[PDB]
């Protein structure tokens, strides 16, 4: 899988 | 915007 | 207190 | 959006 | 001083 | 080039 | 409260 | 899980 | 080794 | 290659 | 000893 | 300058 981040301003990891 | 990370214990990024 | 990350995905820092 | 890094060498974030 | 991040999208370190 | 970040648990940075 | 880098060099987290 | 990083020196993420 | 954080706040990586 | 962080602040990741 | 990281893409850390 | 980190163990960032 890929990890890198996401932003919602909020931001957290993303694990794909 | 500044970009650094916020706690709650929880810790996500935050966007200001 | 030891910090480090959990995955759930969302990864997030946790405190402990 | 989802946030990660550039390369070109320097390195920056990028929001995309 | 402080270090942490500035977005502008390219995001980059800052020290102020 | 990308970068981010592979799992397979061991996790790497990886360039794209 | 928010987390973020101080520099003085060393440079450690901060917790404020 | 948790994540955090191993040291072998390499140094690598790992989740348990 | 296992690699991870330590807060005291000032926090700093800690190896054990 | 090594990768490390360059500062002028703006601070950029460097790749040598 | 110094730590950051090197690549060959992987990206690992290293300690010197 | 650059900016990486130095292990005593402790963990903390450098800047030369």
């Amino acid at each position: 899988a890929l990890v890198f981040f996401a932003e919602d301003a909020a931001i957290i990891g993303l694990a794909v």
